[PDB]
């Protein structure tokens, strides 16, 4: 047996173990644009309750038209990183528009928020510095942190007392600069980071405060600017990383927003910015149109908020165990991996598409169905979805 | 002085030292689509010889139209990672077409080749395994390896004798599985990895062979399939990572192409695939058209080969210091960063758009102008550019 073929046998063995443990992820092949309803290649039509399409801009007509228009004016690809020939006027406009929207001095575009986080920490922090992360921070944050030389600390999820403990320990350990960093909204439980308390605690220690706003930009806060607006610390955030691929259009792109000197050093040294393609013109142009829409009217985020209240109230009424909160991410606790797999499959048969999370992604006993509201859904369709939850929940003994 | 404000003082001091060293990159703001000629916002139209637009596909009318069409049929964004609700039939089609184009069993799309590399090594290798890298491997390869637990070895650039030394050492150290990984064509010097020799050497040690084809897919080899075709080892590569953002359209996206079980495990476990947005439908649809074009005729990669031979011969005639090779990446070595920026600035005045390359993009003391040829240019424009290079080079004491 050659080593190379043994390698492939070990890969196949691992895949079979995943299957046998019930952990294998199945891709359902969608035939339609993204929307409130979709249809797979086998003709099954479903209400879609597990997209990041919070404001319905993924297939909004003015967004699609801005994309067509930018293809005509600025082309399909730039085939270049930003410093060579990959910067259009579109990119500078979007960076300025995002800076104003988020309350920061400047913004640097990336291909994705995953790469914004990956390219963040290594440039800004070194071995004498500390990063203090919420224990449930997003994977892309951890990997950016692991690529840096920074000292690593974690505080218990949303635990301000433990955040103080970690800031105390980082100080005792002799940290030069300290960055407290957290998801603004955590996708697994929909909780909203306590940014007002974190800002005050950061100020006590002279620490920086950074947030990852992927599940917030566009609809958190009264004007939809983000978790920092909702928590009353708009303009008091050192670093915001975020995505264009969720509420703000759903195609691609991400960004880091900060003081102008941080953004400037990121352009000079951040490895995904130096060594990965610029954002495509059509995505940049559509994103400017997204900001035009969201700065003109709060109607879409107001509709998302009403849809979220309606669905949270209905699940509560039916008897489900729903994680507390008001976020469009609505986690329905079902404890067992098998119960979650059964509920997601039964809902699919009933015309409702959700996603389940279970061990080892979440702890034993913490299995859940993750529903995500959209401004797209109307309350009649949401009621039809609640009826499917009611049916499957009664069948499976959950309610 | 608070630690937080001291942090910004540290950042500003570093920015000033970059400027004082002559290593500060400035962005030019392009007002037009990508093409053989572009115009900046100030109105100056110039010949672009520094794009990854190797085959002219970034603004090819059939490629632009395929993007319009996918916008109409499949929408602007999917706002989901692949496994939840971000897989359309387009994605599966592109993955099948890339696999056939590249000679592999299956393909997994990423948002970028930077992400493909970042998510490769940690998924497939463990603490008992080894990765053996060419010393000049791309930053995205290095960061992917750093994120993994594999034991790291480096061999001297394009040195097969030293590659054997490292394979021997890795075996002596007790490696379980060994992956030799190299740029197929190196981004900064244009050299072509000796994949035929590396395949033979890998076979002797039972090692896997992986390549990053970003500056190769579409135009290397007689049918433009890649470096492996060019080196006679098509169908004998374990792992291909690559981009859609260079010759294959220039917008966004990347991929890993491999045996079906490797691709399957990457879908289950690769962090950039699990935790970053799916590729936008318009980019997927246009990439399918790109492969229709390139599989129907080799005329574009043939025109690129002729333009490259003509331009290298002209630069040689004029007396420039050019890295040896035949690749469309033509590195004009100036060593000193100041003179790199001086040459690029003077060429712009003379009607030619190139950009100085210097640290950290290339090593200190090894600054250069990376010229890149494209199928787009006609001989008359290349001759005009040669004349500009001659005049600028003589003005600047370079030739």
């Amino acid at each position: 047996m050659s080593n190379a073929e043994a390698f492939y046998a070990s890969i196949r063995t691992e895949l079979e173990s995943i299957r046998a443990a019930g952990l294998f992820k199945n891709e359902r092949v969608i035939a339609t644009p993204q929307g409130a309803r979709v249809r797979t290649t086998d003709g099954r039509e479903v209400i879609n309750l597990c997209a990041n399409n919070y404001l319905g801009l993924s297939s909004h007509p003015q967004v699609i038209e801005a994309a067509h228009e930018a293809l005509r004016t600025h082309g399909f690809g730039l085939s270049s990183v930003r410093f060579i020939c990959g910067t259009q006027d579109l990119h500078k406009t979007l960076e300025a528009r995002l800076s104003a929207f988020l309350g920061t001095e400047d913004t640097i575009l990336y291909g994705s928020a995953f790469d914004a986080n990956g390219g963040l920490f290594e440039t800004l922090l070194g071995a004498e510095d500390a990063v203090i992360s919420d224990a449930l921070n997003h994977a892309s944050i951890i990997d950016g942190v692991r690529l840096s030389k920074a000292r690593r600390y974690r505080y218990q999820h949303n635990d301000m007392d433990d955040l103080r403990v970690q800031l105390e320990q980082a100080r005792a350990d002799g940290a030069r600069y300290t960055l407290v960093f957290s998801d603004g909204v955590f996708s697994m439980d929909g909780t909203v980071a306590r940014l007002d308390e974190m800002r005050a605690i950061c100020d006590e220690y002279g620490a920086l405060l950074g947030i990852d706003e992927c599940h917030a930009t566009g609809f958190m806060g009264q004007r939809g600017r983000g978790t920092h607006e909702a928590r009353g610390v708009f303009g008091k955030i050192d670093i915001i990383t975020g995505t264009l691929g969720k509420a703000l259009g759903g195609a691609s792109g991400g960004f880091t927003s900060a003081r102008k000197e941080v953004v400037a050093l990121l352009r000079q040294r951040s490895r995904p910015y130096l060594f990965s393609n610029t954002v495509a013109p059509a995505i940049v142009g559509a994103s400017i149109a997204v900001l035009d829409i969201l700065e003109a009217s709060t109607e879409l985020r107001d509709r998302l908020e009403g849809n979220t209240r309606f669905f949270r109230a209905g699940l509560d009424r039916l008897g489900f165990d729903v994680k507390a909160g008001d976020h469009p991410i609505i986690p329905i606790m079902v404890y067992d991996a098998d119960k979650a797999q059964q509920l997601a499959q039964r809902l699919l048969e009933l015309g409702v598409y959700v996603v389940g999370f279970f061990y080892p992604v979440v702890p034993k006993g913490q299995a859940r169905i993750r529903v995500q509201m959209s401004a797209l859904h109307d309350e009649a369709a949401l009621q039809a979805a609640l009826d499917a939850f009611g049916q499957a929940g009664r069948e499976l003994g959950l309610i």
